[PDB]
């Protein structure tokens, strides 16, 4: 028996998504048609003898979340509950104050996925690394550039046993290549350090990088698997069209059927595009790279959409062209309008990807970046938004550049 | 019998206000320590004969509307009513649209206020002036800089009759140095005009300056009434802070008992300080010139206060340096912190202040402005805060310096 | 050029509509499987020369509102506006007030047409005995009993001339045995009265009954139409069981598609049912007479259901007899339970249908009645609700009978 | 160090106090002024070395709670702490569940209080029997009727040690005449018990009175402390009147200010009377015994208020006899109207008290009963409510007798 507990945010984890996230939360905003957790649980249901997934979080549940769990309860026939922490606990918190829900039928072993990650979820090679030796913590690393790897959490291991020695989260050197992918496996012995880390702090809000990952590395009780597969970690507003590119290029070999293909009655297509099949689009548009339409979207006629997430409801109307952009829900873009924004993906391979800070901006500037439009936004006929972020219920009248219109 | 109408906005005339207007109207936001229409009120119920206040907009009516709206009838002695509208029917559309509840009773005039200004409401010189010379449209006019004439409604007059010869909205040329102050006197027969206009859009939304004021100018109806008091236009978050140095300046003469005093067991005080009765100030706190101090905050020793507003519930810890700035509802300032803005007064007479656009940004750099906080946004101890706009509840962890902070 | 105006209500109106109306809005119930304003929209719709259809209440506009509006501007290729009232000013004030918006484009006739009755909608007869005649109001009427009548608008008429002399909205003695069904064809000159009685108000609030119709019969602009068709007035929320039956008799020349055949593969089916395309019955459910099945409903085997409604998301589990109920949205039946209920019919052709008032009581004793379940009521297994109402959100634990369930 | 647990419930433990329920949660029902578990709160923080207050329940937390939170802060000078269980895990549950947060610090012991009992609360006897004994658990008990003991969770016990020897909590036959008042005091070593019950339902819900009480009695566990204090139950909407009568009876020799005298220039008063300051009572008033007026309630000349509870915003005009009623939030009756109930104690001692069942009705019949107001309820001029349930914004226009207006 396996269960899988997906670490959730809560609402102050979601700021920094903040104009998506002021109308749906961060977990169920919908990167290449699906919402982000449903890659997660897709994976976690997809490993035989998974008998439960829990998600753990701070969020209040409210009817996306709850219609949600109903949904993904219907459709991979599995038991998805939601255990909301009545505080913000950390990332390890969570899991030693739910130890007794979690431990509840004597399982094996137990994944923890951040929310936040698109990953190919290498869950059964993982699985099967951790029956074979059978360590307490089991980590999930990948290669990255030696300039990228001050990002995210470095991983200094021993080659022969896999097992790491050192763990800095974000170090001013250079330590190591090998980063933290976000993707755990634990054994139930893996529960009695967090305890311990508990007691230290009463001698509440336990932190598993630093309390646990650190503190305990090089001691054998944290060993690594490394992958190759895709992965992207979805922190600000821009960094889901990137996780969207990665998911819709996995989806030729995942689901082939949810990619969208030529049609004598139907628009262009070029490279991996996802239609909801209730969604509108006219025959005269063409639908670039990397491109997520949803639900009840019309797309009008000569509408050039190119590396774009579309989210449900919204109105492009005639000779449009959207670049690089996040359409948000209900938003209207009038006829002759150009939506345009800078290509910026948080890859850790790139050199020059950029270094992914809470602030958007440099020296007054703000840093070209994708265009997010907020819920409702009306863009008017002919108006060019270009490199903006427009919050939502907005009605704009002229064009926008390089701007955030509050 | 008299009549006062004030043409609240809507929840799309607000969003300019945006990180102030997120959780209360922009109508309901507190200059000065009382709400920004409570001053119309004011001024309206001290007119003799004037029966009845109406406010025009679309808000939806919440508890904040007509919490405000008891509290105004309990505290006026006067009925205020709010009518609602169907749609944004535009400055004027209101006015045609609830004609039959303007004229009910037959008022001799009717005012009509815009409810984003902050002036001295020269009620009775301009109620006298029209009792006098009995025209259907008296607007109230001041003298502007030739540069700024260009933001405002510019009033070309002839000086011997005050009879508005032209009107220009926003002219791109110098037409006149007098503008257009959102203050109206209207008598019935002004109703007249603008059904005429409906009936030419028919062959919904009047715009009160573009469709009847200009077209109606020279031909007799339009009368200009000139005065030198305080004006301003409340526009944006920042412009809110200048109109409460305006109102606060009102107070020497108006309310005298409103601006606070030096008390031994009390804080140093310069200039014109508002401080509510709930609060509660050190007394080794000084509170500079043109400052709002709302109910229930703490004020901690040592705190430097100067050309602020404090809204309800914030907290400001030991040795905080606040200037040139707008600390939200419950938003927590901790100790040592700095939070600063430069001064953006919105005046017509200076002339070099700002040209107050949508855009608060210039070649991508953000304009040093205002620093606005939002509700419940906790600031951490020894950290500055400088020309930024910081969303609601959002936890900051580091120091911030002419960012927008989403 | 035709207009239709729909008169809904609003949140005062739909009090006695109450378990259901915790929900959804009264108008938007859906009767026979589409709600009960649909088929005013769907009648007016299909008469020919039909411009706009505008519905006039004092709900805010929330996200069932504007959604239903959407999808009715979508399905029936009109544009079906919302005119929001200020206040609530009866039946004929808002036909008043909004005067302006309902003579836009300058209509030949405009319906008003109540939104809380069953029709069969016979507008185009109607129509056409309007263009012979062209008077400013023309009512529908039917026949009913001589008992019933005091319960509903009594009109004495002229057989010859069809011109009704007098009009009782409630009368304690019987005066005529013809009652008004709620639907008028008004001509533009109809507005020309209403004026008048705003005017004796002044020297806002206009009931369309009381003050036009009972005051201006007999004076030759107030003329009948006499149909013979399916009427019923939903007031309580046990009466849109019998709305819903009388709906699903039309659907057999209306919408034969609608209803449900035997299939099979299939539950067996008496009389008229709807079943819901998205809701999942098992095939050892029978499911009889004038039953209306919502989206997403699992009904499980061996399921009894005779003369009910069941909301979408609501579950009931094996062998599980439902009889006479409203069963809400999202709420479970247990196995064996068994959910019954009294029909009591509202219409004026049956002597002892019941006299409809607004008290559910007689002598401290509640009448037997329709069962109503509210939403996400938890009935367990094996326990018997008879003629019972349950407020939403209530988990039960054992029977009950003949109570209001708080 | 001390601790003390308050079990508040959640939103479906309060659904049997429905028509006060659906504005404010249960917990924070004003009994005799103050929200009914601040009652707790003040007894708590009078306990000398009380460090804490924990509030375990699975209400969500919204603007009511979190504003009692920290007003019970700032005036108990204690950290007031909201504990909000993932689930309702019964009344052990939450207490296992959070048994790391209860544990914190090292307590000596922690008080177990239920929300819902209204009590003299002897903590400082019930701690100093338990600072002679040192046991896992104590329980508060009193003595009640013989008739009306099967309605509680009777004791029965060693006379010689106070050892509780067996528990029932609702016999149907007599067994013992002490009954569980709620209010236990419990060691650290009575997590060890709770423990095993959630280990026995995992080969997560745990009811501290069946698992717990019922099935360690008389192993030497469980001590009893019996008290002749005041004592009563609040479980439906009426109880509170009952609970306000013993609460305002206790103020004469716990809050001296808090009860109303006779002033001359104020309201004639019998018996214990709480009016709140910011209330406008009419000196021809007169409030009988037992009457607990809110904030900002405007009670006319001539008005009649026996046995009541007036909620705050409420309105009674004129002339006005009001008993053995509450009056909503916001309702509002007009002159002449006589708002009366039937009264209903809820006392164990009283032997034709009534039986305390979740039905309000006998044999169809609703059973007379406190008089119960919604918020927002509209009782015209000169109409009777008599031994009615009138649900929230609803406006009457006529008499009503025994019944449920929904
Ligand atoms: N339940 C819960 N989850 C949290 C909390 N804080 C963060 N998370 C989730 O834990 C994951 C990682 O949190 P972060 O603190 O942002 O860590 P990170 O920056 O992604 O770093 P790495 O895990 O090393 O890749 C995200 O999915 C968060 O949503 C928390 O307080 N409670
Ligand atoms: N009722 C109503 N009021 C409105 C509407 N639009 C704007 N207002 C109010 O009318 C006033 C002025 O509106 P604006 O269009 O912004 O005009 P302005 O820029 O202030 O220009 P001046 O009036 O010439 O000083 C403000 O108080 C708005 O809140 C509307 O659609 N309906
Ligand atoms: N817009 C609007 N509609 C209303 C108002 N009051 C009632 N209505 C609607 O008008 C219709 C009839 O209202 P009622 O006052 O209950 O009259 P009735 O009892 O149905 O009587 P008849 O029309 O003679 O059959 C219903 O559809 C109500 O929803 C109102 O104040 N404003
Ligand atoms: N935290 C929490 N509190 C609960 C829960 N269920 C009930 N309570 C509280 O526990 C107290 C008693 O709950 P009940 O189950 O109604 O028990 P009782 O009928 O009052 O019986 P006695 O305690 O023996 O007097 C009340 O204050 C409830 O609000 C729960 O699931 N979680």
């Amino acid at each position: 028996m396996l269960k899988a507990v997906i670490l959730i945010g809560g609402p102050q984890k979601g700021t920094r998504f903040r104009p998506l996230s002021f109308e749906v939360p961060k977990p169920l905003f919908p990167v290449a048609g699906v919402p982000m957790i449903q890659h997660h649980i897709e994976a976690c249901a997809q490993v035989p003898g998974m008998q439960e997934i829990l998600l753990i979080g701070f969020y209040q549940p409210d009817e996306p979340l709850t219609q949600f769990l109903e949904a993904a309860q219907q459709e991979f026939n599995l038991p998805v509950r939601y255990l909301q922490e009545f505080a913000p606990l950390g990332t390890g918190g969570g899991l030693y104050h739910f130890r007794d829900q979690i431990l509840a039928g004597s399982p094996e072993a137990f994944f923890v996925l951040n929310a936040d990650v698109c990953s190919d979820f290498p869950l059964s090679a993982m699985l099967e690394a951790h029956r074979r030796q059978r360590h307490p913590f089991l980590l999930l690393g990948t290669t990255a550039n030696r300039t990228q790897s001050l990002n995210y959490g470095c991983i200094v291991e021993n080659p022969q046993t896999h097992e790491v020695l050192h763990y800095v989260e974000k170090p001013s050197t250079f330590i190591s290549d090998i980063i933290n992918c976000g993707i755990y496996l634990f054994s139930p012995e893996a529960l009695k350090p967090l305890r311990d880390v508990f007691q230290r702090n009463q001698q509440g809000t336990i932190r598993l990088e630093q309390d646990v990952f650190s503190a305990l590395a090089g001691q054998g009780q944290i060993y690594v698997h490394l992958t190759d597969g895709i992965w992207s970690q979805i922190k600000s507003a821009g960094s889901a069209l990137y996780a969207s590119r990665l998911y819709l290029s996995r989806y030729q070999d995942t689901h082939p059927e949810r990619l969208a293909k030529h049609t004598p009655g139907g628009p262009w297509i070029r490279g991996n595009v996802y239609i909801h099949p209730t969604a509108k689009v006219a025959p005269s548009a063409v639908l670039g790279p990397n491109v997520s339409i949803g639900k009840g979207v019309t797309v009008g006629e000569g509408v050039r959409l190119r590396e774009s997430i579309v989210l449900h409801g919204a109105t492009l109307q005639e000779h449009t062209c959207v670049l690089h952009s996040i359409v948000g829900w209900g938003s209207t873009v009038g006829r002759w309008a150009r939506v345009e924004g800078t290509p910026s993906d948080p890859n850790p391979n790139d050199p020059r990807a950029r270094m992914d800070s809470e602030s958007l901006f440099k020296d007054g500037k703000l840093l070209p970046a994708i265009t997010i439009l907020g819920c409702r936004v009306r863009i008017p006929a002919e108006v060019l938004i270009l490199n903006s972020i427009v919050l939502p219920h907005k009605e704009l009248s002229r064009s926008f550049t390089n701007q955030i219109i509050l």
